[PDB]
DNA sequence: GGGGACGAT
């Protein structure tokens, strides 16, 4: 056991925290304590009662609205533009069905509708839904909801499918994302919203009361929210029998929902889309005779699955093609050089249209798009300057360009290099070729020793058979797979259903709030039921930061955790700063790792954002501090007119920093409603009088992503110019280094040599993708483990029981008190909660925290 | 010295 640096504080500076906290300890309207203690009282059978009484705006309709909407349907039947958006209408699949499916709605509570892409399921199921009930005269008694995985997609099918009515947004169709709604009408309305959105208005409609039909679609990728809702919906069926809902799926393992519901009716409808043809791997290189030229059990292990298949098509190919499949090299992505040639092949044969390439990331979009642009083969001379090259990648802008999704300059075809973000989220409509090499990435989680790991592994049936599609959109495309068909077979149906890839600390405190208080039973119910494993370190995490008791039972400080859009260690972390007067830049390092990050990485200026990125995180050396001085100078560049300029300059996305900007403007409304804050403004003085304070932001910043911790003991000078050479370890003893993309990464001279993370992956290396460097005296104050005692003949306070720190009894037994009195002011704010008075008892407790924390203020 | 798309009244 070694000891660290010394962490007691002068004389002076404890005779003051002894001061303000025997102040603060002379101190003797909670709708909230009504609320939390009634929520546990009750049991389900009382708890669905009292929700039922709570929530039945829907059992009122309105007969003279429902007649007046009546005649007013069909007399938009008799004009000649509506009547002639219905004939395309009845060109669609789906309303071929129309008719069976209002009878199977009406005699079965749950139906399933299978159905391609380009069938107009999404489009048309809410509107014939919808319109049968305003012709029966029962307009206002119908409220249409459909779930969408992705934002993009819940507004522009709300858009098209409201102006199939002649309508403008809002009236019968409206959409609802999160910080965005253009709303619909109260009845006889179709809500086009996202997954998650549902899942948050349930706490307060537990049992979906306030809506007659529920639309879950695209439940084939098996979101998180997707399943979840599935699972919920096996308890909310039962107390409901005048819900109607209806799944939608695509043609994956439809099976799985049917079999799910105890084989409902399900619809299989047409599909609307080019045919593409599908070559593989032999028959690639069958025509274009491209071959390869410049590991101990890979040869064999190859050698077991493909020549049982080389010898079965032994004469339905040359065996020159034969032998180009037994290689290694020949299927995926190894051999770039070989998709390059497979690029000017198309472009010479095969006319017009758009080329799409999908590959596993970024590392080899690069690759190519360098062989596309400085060819060094004489082929590649010819067809550079006639080649459009769009790099498709979500750290990268042309994804938020006009470009990418325009047609080509004449004389010249674009060629578009993707990751698999072009597979559903993002879509090109020009595409007529696609080649898909078969390999992508993913994140695994080890349960078993706790690393997240990013590998490339194979591609799924499942995306394989959905990027054929995207060739298929405007004309009859054809499909390039890099891989032999034997290759297919060992590939897996669907990728992993995500609910077994996350951390369901979320999860389960989200079911708190819906009287689902055993996750273990109610988490086996869904479709994949997750590892009980998983369930535990779940309860584990949330015991530690203490959202539940050791009962299990959850505690005030977690039904706020539980109520809050964001993980529960960050919703704990913005809420201590609003204790501590620094929400501000908290809310931006809770919201930038709640989403995404603002920073572009366009290809081959890797070293210009690297110097960017270190000039905005101001020497602070925190990967989060540096977002939120992000957003002060982005704010400033629109007080200055100077917007795009700045964003240019800084490589920046002006789409997600207004999007964090709403989101931290979204937790300073729900902690000013939950009496938090006295004002709902992120920016207002009173709730940032330690903004600026940067010992106190490392401290709450430590708060939230505790125990995450690492230590850093080396550094290097020989022989280069600026970057050093870290040997540093997480808290497990496991030897990391910052990632390439944080600040930190070969810096030398930090103040402490003490990080916390929020995330940690292996990729090349143990890597912490994010860091912001602490200071022991913050840990000890706001982490558990906390000891004092002698070990050599040495005094030491520690942190985790992991960080041994010298300093002497008089501080340690002060801060050991501090840390009693910060605990129970926390529990008497989350059990009754109010802004804390700038002049009061309890602003006292958090003076002795701001001046043990201002001791290790820069010099 | 390197970053597989989603998402929360």
């Amino acid at each position: 056991i070694r000891l660290g640096c010394n962490v007691s504080a002068p004389s002076g500076v404890l005779e003051r925290v002894k001061e303000l906290m025997e102040d603060y300890s002379r101190a003797p309207d909670a709708k909230f304590q009504q609320q939390f203690r009634h929520l546990l009282s009750v049991n389900f059978e009382e708890f669905v009662a009292e929700t039922k009484e709570r929530n039945a705006d829907l059992d009122w309709v309105n007969p003279k609205l429902d007649e007046r909407l009546q005649l007013e349907l069909g007399q938009r039947q008799l004009e000649e533009n509506a009547k002639k958006r219905l004939e395309a209408r009845k060109k669609l699949p789906t309303m071929k069905y129309a008719d069976d499916i209002i009878q199977a709605v009406r005699e079965n509570q749950v139906i399933l509708i299978v159905g391609s892409t380009g069938c107009g399921k999404t489009t048309q199921v809410p509107q014939i839904l919808l319109d049968d009930a305003i012709s029966r005269g029962c307009a206002s008694s119908c409220r249409i909801i459909c779930t969408q995985p992705r934002r993009i997609s819940a507004i522009a099918i709300a858009e098209w499918v409201s102006y199939e009515r002649c309508e403008s947004l809002g009236n019968s169709v409206g959409y609802q994302i999160r910080l965005e709604s253009r709303k619909a009408r109260e009845r006889a309305s179709i809500t086009y919203c996202t997954t998650g959105v549902l899942l948050q208005q349930l706490q307060s409609d537990p049992l979906m009361h306030n809506l007659s039909v529920l639309i879950l679609d695209e439940i084939h990728e098996r979101s998180v929210e997707t399943d979840l809702l599935m699972g919920l919906l096996k308890v909310i069926l039962p107390h409901r029998p005048d819900l109607k809902v209806i799944l939608m799926s695509a043609t994956v393992r439809e099976q799985d929902f049917c079999d799910y519901f105890n084989n409902c009716p399900m619809f299989r409808i047409e599909g609307v889309m080019f045919p593409v043809k599908m070559l593989y791997l032999e028959d690639v290189l069958s025509k274009t005779n491209y071959e390869f030229q410049k590991p101990p059990e890979r040869r064999m292990k190859h050698e077991a699955m493909i020549e049982p298949y080389l010898r079965r098509i032994r004469n339905s190919y040359d065996s020159r093609v034969l032998d180009k499949l037994r290689l290694p090299e020949s299927e995926g992505c190894e051999d770039i050089d070989f998709i390059a040639d497979l690029v000017y092949y198309i472009c010479e044969n095969e006319p017009e249209g758009a080329i799409l390439v999908f590959l596993p990331g970024y590392d080899k979009i690069s690759q190519l798009y360098n062989i596309l642009d400085k060819p060094k083969t004489s082929k590649g001379q010819r067809w550079r300057d006639h080649m459009a090259v769009f790099p498709l990648h979500s750290l990268m802008q042309s994804g938020e360009q006009q470009a990418v999704f325009r047609r080509p300059p004449a004389g010249q075809r674009k060629v578009i290099i993707s990751t698999i973000i072009a597979e559903t989220s993002v879509t090109i409509d020009d595409v007529v070729y696609v080649i898909n090499s078969g390999r992508t990435k993913a994140t695994n989680y080890d349960i078993e020793t706790n690393i997240q790991s990013l590998d490339e592994v194979w591609v799924t049936k499942a995306n394989t058979q959905q990027r054929r599609g995207r060739a298929g959109r405007v004309r009859p495309g054809i499909c390039y797979n890099l891989f032999s068909r034997a290759r297919e077979d060992r590939m897996d149906d669907i990728p992993t259903p995500e609910i077994l890839r996350s951390k369901l600390e979320s999860i389960i405190l989200s079911l708190k709030l819906l009287h689902i208080d055993d996750p273990y039973r109610f988490l086996q119910t869904l479709i994949n039921a997750p590892n009980p494993e998983a369930i535990k370190m779940g309860v584990e995490l949330l015991k530690r930061i203490e959202a539940l008791d050791q009962t299990g039972t959850l505690t005030p400080l977690g039904m706020h955790l539980a109520k809050l859009p964001i993980d529960p260690q960050m919703g704990k972390m913005i809420l201590m700063s609003a204790l501590f007067c620094c929400l501000d830049p908290i809310t931006s390092a809770a919201a930038a790792l709640s989403f995404k990050s603002p920073f572009y990485s366009p290809l081959g200026k890797e070293s210009r954002v690297d110097e960017i990125k270190r000039r905005m995180a101001r020497n602070m050396r925190s990967d989060h501090l540096m977002v939120h001085n992000t957003i002060i100078a982005y704010r400033d560049s629109r007080y200055s007119h100077a917007e795009r300029d700045f964003c240019y300059k800084n490589f920046l996305s002006s789409m997600t920093l207004q999007q964090l900007e709403r989101m931290k403007n979204q937790f300073s409304e729900l902690l000013y409603n939950y009496k938090f804050l006295a004002s709902s403004n992120c920016k207002d003085a009173a709730s940032n009088k330690n903004s600026e304070k940067i010992p106190l932001l490392r401290a709450i910043i430590g708060a939230g992503l505790y125990p995450n911790m690492a230590h850093l003991r080396k550094s290097r000078q020989i022989k280069n110019r600026v970057r050093a050479i870290h040997t540093m370890a997480t808290d497990d003893g496991r030897r990391v280094n910052f990632h390439p993309s944080s600040v930190n990464s070969g810096e030398s001279g930090f103040d402490s040599a003490y990080f916390v993370y929020f995330q940690r992956q292996k990729s090349t290396d143990l890597f912490l993708l994010d860091s912001t460097m602490v200071f022991p005296m913050a840990l000890i104050i706001f982490g558990d483990g906390v000891e004092a005692g002698v070990t050599q003949n040495t005094p030491y306070l520690c942190v985790a029981k992991t960080y041994y720190f010298k300093c002497n009894r008089e501080t340690a037994d002060v801060v050991i008190q501090l840390r009693s009195n910060l605990e129970k002011l926390l529990l008497k704010k989350a059990l009754y909660p109010a802004p804390i008075e700038e002049n009061g008892y309890e602003k006292q407790l958090i003076k002795a925290i701001e001046l043990l924390l201002s001791l290790d203020e820069r010099l």
